[PDB]
């Protein structure tokens, strides 16, 4: 089991670190939401289908710098949605190929009520996310730990 970004930065088996960088919505007024969609940015693959069934978890999910102070947010992961910053482990997703697929996480965040200006500054780390991979076969316990920074700043109007 290994992973990558979608500019091919690899995490090879047995676990390890990357960066992500995220285009973001530059504009998110107070009730609006701020949406960072990892599954379009983070892939990964089982290296022994026939055999082996990967099982991979949201183990935890940090924030950071203007995300930390500035918004509240959920994470939807495979279709439901918990707390942002983590609170739990999340239930399983199965791996089941070799092909390259999507880890379906994305963030949903929305300003703070005070939040005014630039809200998350272009270059800056936002969010540590830590995908935890076990499997069918051996004790195997690995983390895939994701740095995500923007791209760009987000303004929220005042
Ligand atoms: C087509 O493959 C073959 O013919 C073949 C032949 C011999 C051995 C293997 C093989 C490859 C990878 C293996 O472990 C990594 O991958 C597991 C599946 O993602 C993960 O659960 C596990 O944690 C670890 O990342 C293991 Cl234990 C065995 C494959």
């Amino acid at each position: 089991f290994a992973c990558k970004t979608a500019n091919g930065t690899a995490i090879p088996i047995g676990g390890g670190s990357a960066n992500v960088y995220v285009n973001l919505a530059p504009v998110v007024n107070v009730g609006q939401n701020l949406v960072v969609d990892l599954s379009t940015q983070i892939f990964c693959h089982n290296d022994y289908p026939e055999t082996i069934t990967d099982y991979v978890t949201l183990q935890r999910g940090s924030a950071y710098g203007g995300v930390l102070s500035n918004f509240s947010g959920t994470v939807k992961y495979s279709g439901s949605s918990y707390p942002f910053p983590t609170t739990s482990e999340t239930p399983r997703v199965v791996y089941n190929s070799a092909t390259d697929k999507p880890w379906p996480v994305a963030l949903y965040l929305t300003p703070v009520s005070s939040a005014g200006g630039v809200a998350i500054k272009a270059g800056s780390l936002i969010a540590v996310l830590i995908l935890r991979q076990t499997n069918n076969y051996n004790s195997d316990d690995f983390q895939f730990v994701w740095n995500i920074y923007a791209n760009n700043d987000v303004v929220v109007p005042t």
